């Protein structure tokens, strides 16, 4: 088998992005290249051709947001008419155009030039910064990840995380529910005997709620249901909608049509937002927000509770699906987890008391971090030689599969909340070439339910007397992710299987192009750093030897007034060049740190 170095455990949220490491009987989450153990899942562009990821490119969306890409995991494994992603892409500042049915995010790479991404390639970028963020802790290079995905994340939804994990370079060796995640972070060291433990995860982009199993290492996922387009940049969006209206009220002024306003808007608005769950009211201030004129109001809580109330009833209803399919009651229900960084509102909180008749949730547990912790120990156990505790894991598909038939009927095949690794047969005596229409969701009938794909099998062997009988096989594996074989019982050895899968997917020569730009764009970064790194090579040289020469103690005492001219002459002349010519390119430099050290060589050396 493969030796997969050391696995890393990613959480490849919405608005964040965490990643772990299993080592020394211990889970270390990694900061970044600023110090910071999260990692915002941005991407941006810069008109001067540079292209930034996480914190930089956050800090820089205001001033530059129609190509600052952000929440794509609200896109990734999408088709373009999903209701959706047409009321995304309503308040998105980066254009989100179709093609292949999928939506593309579209932006200004630099000098008047327009790349189309796929939501995956941007999660690709993101993911390879967590990639690096890694190398850099362990000083040595990383090919194996688990990831996260939300627990109601559908067939689409999966593999399209996982390709976006082989365009960063990374062997996605699972896919991990980041309910089951942070469960394995609350409850991998208890030894209480078995409890039923509801994690309830609430983020920036999606809500999933589990109910598990957990028997001291045995962790067993019994029911799952969730929102996977519900989460804080909702709870944001709805502040928006509002203090704009409140803004044209009072000034006149409709300010939607001015993406860098809006933005300023989301900004604060989102800091507003967090004080406010552990404060009453919180200042909204935004200096000079539209045309020159600055915005300033207030938003209590009790405000921003109106405005989201529907939104954070509507958590229950998972919740109370999760319970009937558990064939449990709210009582039966030990403890309550709370993760994801939405929890820390304390409407959310109470809710979820109420729900249980005045039980309080579970505190000690990171809801930033959990998910990832889990991960990390997932990658621990991965990785081979770690010493971990006992785990065991049994994780289930969050939605039922079925086939098409005569009308539109969702014929049930594998229900909803099975254990995965799971499998089913049916045979089939309809010979030529059948059209097998998959589908997903609890609906009786197909128009109400989501297409996964569209199977055709072109083998069957043709008979003498009449109609071929096929075993179609639909496996639904590890990840989550559906595969679909197939078997004639008319032949002893040859057995005839052909799919062609009509589905929504990046091809194999798709995703080639993808990694191969990535490593494109990796050298291109290289290089622009080997022409900075070089360029200050230049630029200390040269105040280097301006020191030297002015010091009459060391190296200038020893010069006389002929070599003494020439010299601050060709160090002077290469600083006020230096000044002048920033956008020069790598060998400028090079031919230039020549010149200095063609003059200063004879020189020194008497
Ligand atoms: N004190 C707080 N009050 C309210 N919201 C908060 C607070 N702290 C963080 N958040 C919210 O948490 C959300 C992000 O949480 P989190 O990082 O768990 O989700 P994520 O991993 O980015 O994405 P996903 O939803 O896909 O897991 C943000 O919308 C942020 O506004
Ligand atoms: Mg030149
Ligand atoms: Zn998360
Ligand atoms: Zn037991």
């Amino acid at each position: 088998s493969e030796d997969v170095g050391t696995v890393v455990g990613i959480d490849l949220g919405t608005t964040y992005s965490c990643v772990g490491v299993f080592k020394n009987g211990r889970v270390e989450i990694i900061a970044n290249d600023q110090g910071n153990r999260i990692t915002p899942s941005y991407v941006a562009f810069t008109p001067e051709g540079e292209r930034l990821i996480g914190d930089a490119a956050k800090n820089q969306l205001t001033s530059n947001p129609e190509n600052t890409v952000f929440d794509a995991k609200r896109l990734i494994g999408r088709t373009w008419n999903d209701p959706s992603v047409q009321q995304d892409i309503k308040f998105l500042p980066f254009k989100v155009v179709e093609k292949k049915t999928k939506p593309y995010i579209q932006v200004d790479i630099g000098g008047g030039q327009t790349k189309t991404f796929a939501p995956e390639e941007i999660s690709a970028m993101v993911l390879t910064k967590m990639k690096e963020t890694a190398e850099a802790y362990l000083g040595k290079k990383v090919t194996h990840a688990v990831v996260t995905v939300p627990a109601y994340f559908n067939d689409a939804q999966r593999q399209a995380t996982k390709d976006a994990g082989t365009i960063a370079g990374l062997n996605v060796m699972r896919i991990i529910n980041e309910p089951t995640a942070a469960a394995i972070a609350y409850g991998l060291d208890k030894r209480e005997g078995e409890k039923n433990i509801l994690v309830f995860d609430l983020g920036g982009g999606a809500f999933d709620v589990s109910l598990l199993t957990i028997d001291n290492g045995v962790f067993e996922v019994v029911a799952t249901n969730g929102d996977t387009h519900l989460g804080g940049e909702d709870f944001d969006q709805r502040v928006m909608e509002h203090f704009i209206k409140l803004y044209k009220k009072k000034t006149g002024k409709d300010v939607r049509k001015d993406n860098r306003a809006v933005q300023k808007l989301r900004r604060e608005v989102e800091k507003a937002k967090r004080a406010l769950s552990s404060q009453h009211q919180a200042r909204i201030e935004i200096e000079s927000f539209y045309e020159g004129e600055d915005f300033s109001e207030t938003l209590t809580r009790a405000k921003f509770e109106e405005l989201n109330m529907d939104l954070f009833r509507s958590t229950m209803k998972p919740v109370q699906k999760v319970l009937e399919d558990s064939d449990l009651k709210k009582s039966d229900i030990d403890e309550i987890v709370l993760v994801g960084g939405s929890t820390r509102i304390p409407k959310i909180q109470q809710l979820v008391k109420e729900f249980f008749n005045g039980k309080e949730p579970s505190r000690g547990i990171n809801p930033d971090e959990a998910v990832a912790y889990g991960a990390a120990v997932q990658a621990g156990v991965l990785s081979g030689d770690q010493d971990t505790g006992d785990l065991v894991l049994l994780d289930v598909c969050p939605l039922t599969l079925g086939i098409e038939t005569v009308g539109g009927v969702m014929t049930k095949l594998i229900p909803r909340n099975t254990v995965v690794p799971t499998k089913k047969s049916q045979i089939f005596s309809v010979g030529g070439t059948v059209t097998i229409k998959v589908y997903e969701g609890e609906r009786p009938l197909t128009k109400d339910n989501h297409l996964l794909g569209t199977f055709d099998l072109t083998g069957i062997p043709p008979a003498p007397r009449g109609v071929p009988q096929i075993e179609v096989t639909f496996e639904i594996d590890v990840n989550g992710i559906l595969r679909v074989t197939a078997e004639d019982k008319g032949t002893g050895n040859k057995n005839k299987i052909t799919i062609t899968n009509d589905q929504n997917r990046l091809t194999p020569e798709e995703i080639e192009r993808m990694v191969n730009d990535a490593e494109k764009f990796a050298e291109e970064d290289k290089k622009l750093k080997e022409r900075i790194d070089t360029r200050n090579e230049l630029e200390s040289y040269a105040y280097s030897l301006k020191n030297q020469i002015g010091d009459k103690e060391k190296l200038g005492g020893k010069l006389s007034s002929e070599d003494k001219e020439t010299m601050e002459k060709a160090v002077e002349e290469k600083i006020e060049w230096l000044e002048s010519h920033q956008d020069a390119d790598i060998e400028d430099f090079k031919a230039k740190k020549k010149e200095l050290e063609e003059i200063v060589q004879p020189i020194i050396s008497k």
